[PDB]
């Protein structure tokens, strides 16, 4: 493999954007929870995951 | 494999926007909860995955 | 593998933007939670995970 | 005029975005030249006008 | 008039982005030239303009 | 007039971003130039103008 004139972009997340104007969340009665925003990975070469979002609960009232 | 003169973008994402004005979000009653907003994963070579969310629970009342 | 005149930009997140204004989170009765913000993980060889959210609760009332 | 509890944007530009690669541009023989980009121009009141753009040339050869 | 709890944006701009990457510019026989880029101009009471650009030239050979 | 609670921004100009890489600009023969970047005018109340860009110029060769 070479590059003798060139750009290479790979595995890349640019430009993500989140905007929130007189918003509401409310989580009342959750075992366990993950609320989250912007979630980014980047990531070449990977042998796992690139995210994990776990949450494992439990609401006997 | 070689590139003389080239743009490459492989395993990318980018400009992704998200917006939200008087919005209203409740999770009452959850035993486990994943609630989550933009999820970017950019990845070349991968083995597993990309984007895992996972939620196991348990509401007896 | 060799660059002679080149830009590699492999494994990369830039750019993410979070513009939030009266808004309002409220968790009342969570037995574990994660709330979070941005998250941005960038990494060019990895074995395990990116970014792993676990949560994992009991609420009996 | 009153206002109780009111968001009033009234007036504005906002969010204009420009992106360009690998672009080219020539102006080669021109008396008198305006090549611009962006113009934003937000005013709540005026009189004269938001923007003017005058050219006056000669080109004899 | 009178605001009790109120926001008010007028005249405003805001957010105007530009990218530009491998470009090219070449203005070679101008008499007068006016090259920009990004023009903000916000202004809630006026009463001339906003923005004004006037080229007036003169090419002979 | 009066605010009891209230957020007023007006004549307001803010974010505004410019990224440039690996660009190339060139002006050979010209009289007179005006070649800018970002130009930001903010101003409530005015009486002349925001932003006078003026190229008056003679290539006779």
């Amino acid at each position: 493999v070479l590059y003798v004139g060139s750009k290479t972009k790979e595995g890349v997340v640019h430009d993500v954007t989140t905007v929130a104007e007189d918003t509401k969340e409310q989580v009342t009665n959750v075992g366990g929870a993950v609320v989250t925003g912007v979630t980014a990975v980047a990531q070449k070469t990977v042998e796992g995951a690139g995210s994990i979002a776990a949450a494992t609960g439990f609401v006997k009232k």
